[PDB]
């Protein structure tokens, strides 16, 4: 089971991901990294602005299914 979280893919681009309250956070960067066409390394999900450790669970920082996260990928000049 599990409900969708809100991954804000960069800016102006948002993609709904399906994860459970156990999805880690780099693991979170991996799935979001899949739809972004980039590696979870460059990609980085931060919920509500709190830098979460890649070893914490989805219900750890308080993400929980449904959570506005901010993915960030070191963007070369456009």
């Amino acid at each position: 089971m599990g409900m969708i979280v809100f991954v804000r893919f960069n800016s102006s681009y948002g993609f709904p991901v399906e994860v459970d309250s156990d999805t880690s956070i780099l693991q979170l960067k991996e799935v979001v990294a899949k739809r972004q066409g980039v590696p979870a390394d460059q990609l980085r999900v931060i919920f509500a602005g709190k830098e979460l450790p890649n070893h914490l669970t989805v219900q750890n920082c308080d993400l929980e299914q449904q959570s506005i996260v901010h993915i960030v990928q070191r963007p070369r000049r456009r």
